[PDB]
Formats: structure tokens, C-alpha cells, sequence
């Protein structure tokens, strides 16, 4: 039936990371230079890309994601909220089926969830 807003939730997570972060460091790039604004636009370019049909998001969530989970595709699991951050909850927990929340701000960087499920 219609279950929304559930313990366990499923979603894929690209990072872009930023020179003022817990480390401005990724692995595409020794010395982060891109700020979040600058930053803010390789995300606009990922999310453009993705809904538009050109590029996927596990697609892109391993190549273009300073994250360490970008070599796992960037798709999640079905997590619970405890196990994440405030602002990754309330996004990937408002999103419905195959909905994008887009850039979401966070400590290390910004975050683009997509809802797997």
C-alpha cells in the first residue's frame, strides 16, 4: 500500500567536495581548489546531466563523487535515519520513488541524493 516515511530507506549519495572541508582532499584531486560555489556547479552539471537521460547517477556517482563510495557506484542501501546526517534524513526521507532533493549541503560537501526505491 502507500507507506511513506518509514524506518529503512534506500538511496544513492554523489559527493562533491570543497577546499573547507574535514579534508580538502579527494581522490581527484590532491588539493581540493573548488569551493562550494564551485563546487555547487559540478553538482548542477551531475543532476542536469542525470535527469536529462545523458549520464547515470551510479554512473557519475563513480567517477565524478569524492567519495570512498563512489567505487561502490554511490547506491546505497536501506539505511535508517540515525545512521545519517540531518540533512541527508530530511532529503532522502521527503523524496518519493525516483526523486532527486539535488544539492544537499553537508559538513564535507555537497550531496546529491537520489531515491533508488
Amino acid at each position: 500500500g502507500s507507506h511513506m516515511e518509514p524506518a529503512r530507506v534506500r538511496c544513492s549519495h554523489l559527493l562533491v567536495k570543497h577546499s573547507q572541508s574535514r579534508r580538502p582532499s579527494s581522490w581527484r584531486q590532491e588539493k581540493i581548489t573548488r569551493t562550494k560555489e564551485e563546487a555547487l556547479e559540478l553538482i548542477n552539471g551531475y543532476i542536469q546531466k542525470i535527469k536529462s537521460g545523458e549520464e547515470d547517477f551510479e554512473s557519475l556517482a563513480s567517477q565524478f563523487s569524492d567519495d570512498s563510495s563512489a567505487k561502490a557506484r554511490g547506491d546505497l542501501g536501506a539505511f535508517s535515519r540515525g545512521q545519517m546526517q540531518k540533512p541527508f534524513e530530511d532529503a532522502s526521507f521527503a523524496l518519493r520513488t525516483g526523486e532527486m532533493s539535488g544539492p544537499v549541503f553537508t559538513d564535507s560537501g555537497i550531496h546529491i541524493i537520489l531515491r533508488t526505491e
